[PDB]
């Protein structure tokens, strides 16, 4: 049944709750972003109102064929009224179109639902600064102190420098980048920019990218693989067997592959700096796992929450085990005692 951490008290609302059938008493279904664990359940047969960003609404219409009459896109950073309740959508710094949702309950309670987010100090100057938030529904994906990672800018600097050196040393090398969802577009777009190439990809993935309002996108991507030396493939194909097979397909145009897997966290992070990352190599194929995250590090999460000073925290990730729930609650209490709220 629908878990309590997907329901907004004092409303008829749910958040990311599309796989439970008709949720009894739900008058508006919100969707924070287009990732499958969150939209699971939606299709052309859905006939309840869906509230979301413009970008998420483009993907619902074009990829899932949800009918236009049930898509309700809202502008960001704008006070809107939904079924009699004031809401605001904020940028979540996750994937394209991802939002956090502020609810202003008729009784005076203010609720923030972060959806999935990568906390950032820039959020301390949004419409969040303007009033008190009583309850926080928090993306706790990496809520433990072992999870450190570099800035997205440092990681993209490493990828660009690695790629540019490799292809300048060997103009017959091919660059390949894995993907299995929207997000992390900067990885493949920044590398294609430094090399003077478009990114080549399947018709399905090109369609998906054309929904994202990215400026000048027609100049950066293509379905013509032959004219491109940065290829995108499913994340599943980013292994030595999958890559040897792809290289055969390119008909002797290339004699080397340099591949990137933008993982979340991996335990090489506890020891190794970005400067010191090395690939796995077999023959003329090298694979780099790079820690490009679209979720908060532990320290980023902690800073946001200590700034916001909520009265109650409701985790939305890692809630399935008692040891995880107990560990998170201990960190929440530490943060509150250290900061004094
Ligand atoms: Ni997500």
């Amino acid at each position: 049944t629908c878990p309590f951490y997907k329901k907004i008290p004092g409303t008829g609302f749910t958040v990311d709750a599309f796989q439970y059938g008709v949720v009894e008493g739900c008058t508006a279904y919100f969707l924070t972003h287009f990732h499958s664990d969150h939209y699971a359940g939606l299709s052309k047969h859905f006939t309840f109102p869906v509230y979301c960003s413009e970008i998420t609404g483009n993907l619902l219409k074009n990829k899932l064929h949800v009918q236009e009459q049930y898509i309700h896109p809202l502008p960001l950073d704008t006070e809107c009224i939904v079924n009699g309740v004031k809401v605001v959508l904020l940028d979540a710094n996750h994937c394209p179109g991802a939002v956090m949702i502020l609810f202003y309950l008729p009784n005076g309670t203010v609720i923030l639902h972060t959806g999935d987010f990568r906390a950032d100090p820039s959020m301390e100057r949004s419409l969040l600064a303007d009033q008190k938030v009583h309850m926080l529904y928090l993306d706790t994906t990496y809520c433990s102190p072992e999870y450190t990672f570099p800035s997205q800018q440092e990681v993209i600097r490493f990828a660009i420098n690695t790629a540019f050196e490799a292809v300048t040393l060997n103009p017959h090398a091919l660059v390949v980048c894995g993907t299995y969802s929207i997000g992390k577009e900067k990885v493949f777009l920044a590398i294609a920019d430094v090399l003077g190439s478009k990114v080549g990809m399947s018709q399905e993935k090109y369609k998906t990218l054309q929904c994202l309002n990215i400026p000048e996108i027609n100049s950066l991507i293509t379905t013509d693989m032959c004219s491109s030396l940065v290829h995108l493939l499913p994340m599943m194909q980013i292994n030595f067997k999958g890559l040897q097979s792809h290289l055969k397909k390119c008909g002797g145009k290339y004699n080397q592959i340099l591949a990137f897997r933008p993982t979340g966290w991996t335990h090489s992070n506890k020891f190794t700096r970005i400067a010191d990352v090395i690939p796995q190599t077999k023959g003329n194929i090298s694979i780099y796992g790079i820690p490009y995250s679209e979720h908060s590090s532990y320290l980023e999460m902690k800073r946001f929450v200590q700034w916001l000073k909520p009265q109650k925290i409701i985790p939305t990730v890692n809630v399935g085990t008692w040891k995880s729930r107990s560990t998170m609650e201990k960190y929440f209490r530490e943060w509150k005692l250290e900061a004094g709220y």
